[PDB]
C-alpha cells in the first residue's frame, strides 16, 4: 500500500514469534525468563538484551538458577540473537532527482555468522527461520518508500532498495532493521536529502 504503520505490524510479528509485547519487557523475551528473576536482572541496570551478550559466566550463574535444558536454550537464543549494524550508501547525494528510480545500496552486518538461522523461543512451538526487514520512510507523513526482507546467512552483505525518491525540497528519511523474529533489535539511522 505504502503505509508506514508497517513498522507496527513488524513489531507485532516479533511478539507473535516470541510471545510478549514491544513495551512490556525486552528482558522477558529470553526462553524461560520470569518476573521473580527479572528483579535480579534490573539490579545490574540491564536495559537491552545485548547486555547479556557482553556478560560472563559467574554473573550468569548468579542470575539464573534453573535446569540445564532451559539454560542451554537461553544460551542458544543469546548466540543466534545477533548484534547487527546499520550502514547505508547513496549513489549521488548531489544529483537527487524527484520521481526517479533511485537505487540505494545498504551494507549490513552481524555479530557472529549464523550456524543456522533457527529462531528460538518458548511459547511459540512451531519452528521458524529468522528474517529481517529493511525499511525506509518519512516519519511525519508516514509514507514508506523502500522495503525489503532478507535472510542473512553470511556475516555481512549488501542489499539495494530500488525506491522512488520523494517530491522537491528537504526530506528527513529514516531506516529500520526490524528482525521479524526477535524483539528489541530495531537498528535505525535518520538522514536528509534535498531534491529538485
Amino acid at each position: 500500500n505504502g503505509y508506514l504503520n508497517a513498522t507496527t505490524a513488524m513489531d507485532l510479528a516479533q511478539m507473535l514469534i516470541q510471545g510478549v509485547w514491544d513495551v512490556d519487557n525486552p528482558l522477558r523475551q529470553i526462553p524461560h525468563f520470569n518476573n521473580k528473576i527479572l528483579e535480579k536482572c534490573k539490579e545490574i541496570n540491564v536495559e537491552t538484551v545485548y547486555d547479556i551478550m557482553a556478560l560472563e559466566d559467574e554473573e550468569r550463574d548468579e542470575i539464573l538458577t534453573l535446569t540445564d535444558s532451559q539454560l542451554a536454550q537461553v544460551a542458544a537464543f543469546v548466540n543466534n540473537y545477533p548484534n547487527v549494524e546499520l550502514t547505508y550508501s547513496l549513489n549521488n547525494s548531489d544529483s537527487l532527482i524527484s520521481g526517479v528510480k533511485q537505487k540505494i545500496t545498504i551494507q549490513l552486518t552481524r555479530d557472529v555468522e549464523p550456524e543456522n538461522l533457527q529462531v528460538t523461543s518458548e511459547k511459540y512451538p512451531f519452528d521458524k527461520l529468522e528474517s529481517w526487514w529493511l525499511v525506509l520512510g518519512e516519519v511525519s507523513k508516514k509514507e514508506l518508500y523502500a522495503i525489503k526482507k532478507v535472510t542473512l546467512n553470511k556475516e555481512t552483505q549488501q542489499y539495494e532498495l530500488e525506491f522512488d525518491t520523494p517530491t522537491s525540497g528537504k526530506h528527513n528519511l529514516t531506516i529500520w532493521c526490524v528482525c521479524d523474529s526477535y524483539l528489541d533489535a530495531d537498528k535505525e539511522l535518520s538522514f536528509e536529502i534535498n531534491v529538485k
